């Protein structure tokens, strides 16, 4: 029964995000709502990391920097840590798994904690502003 | 009601895709479900192109040739093309939306369609050998 949220959708909002946890046997559902919630934030974050692979593979790309998948996974954490106001719009469990889906949203992101945490994984000033503002076009596309 | 491959999963199998297309004025509901199987089709062969995009962008790729995302963009077409022995294996009418899914899985691909189709996109020989050899893993890694 229900929510159209947990239909497959496959058109982006790349702000939002659904991802899922088990139910597991030392632990109250309330703990795996928790760990579902936080999965599907990190899923916003690798949703922003891949358009973010797509404008640097772009003939338009400006970023002079080599960034590798292996950094591009390496961005996830920081956009993850960079990300503002995300709410659970809801929660999910699938009664035949014991699985428990969240939608999960983000507002916003913070520019400086992102450019921060960019600059700690050994981008250049270049690729930080480029990829910051990117994320920032990302955001205001919603 | 059902079904379960319509539930958000979010774990891959690249050679699987679910998409959709929408009741329409002009038109009977097998000519819609065959829209959806078309475009869930092009779906495995973007899934395989994602792919591609990270191993290309990998530390250790050896491709040597500049692909813009421009250009592996244009490597759907081939790839949809050498998709061999794909199955719709269920079909999903959203009554609220009309709105009608298909699940489709591409069995295999045909390596020489595939290789003859890259190199008239102006792929070396190097970039074919290596991207026809990176869809040969997809599908055995299946």
């Amino acid at each position: 029964d229900v929510p159209y949220w947990m239909l497959q959708n496959r058109s982006e909002y790349i702000t939002q995000g659904v991802d899922s946890s088990h139910i597991v046997d030392g632990k109250k559902t309330e703990e795996i709502e928790k760990i579902a919630t936080k999965r599907a934030t990190i899923r916003v974050a690798q949703n922003i990391v891949h358009k973010l692979k797509e404008a640097y593979l772009s003939k338009t790309n400006r970023i002079k920097q080599k960034i590798t998948n292996e950094m591009f996974i390496q961005m996830t954490q920081p956009i993850y840590d960079s990300l503002m106001n995300v709410d659970r719009l809801g929660i999910y469990i699938n009664p035949n798994n014991e699985e428990v889906f969240a939608l999960v949203r983000a507002r916003g992101f913070d520019k400086d904690a992102l450019s921060e945490g960019l600059h700690k994984m050994s981008l250049d000033n270049q690729a930080v502003s480029i990829l910051v503002a990117k994320v920032e076009e990302i955001f205001k596309d919603s």
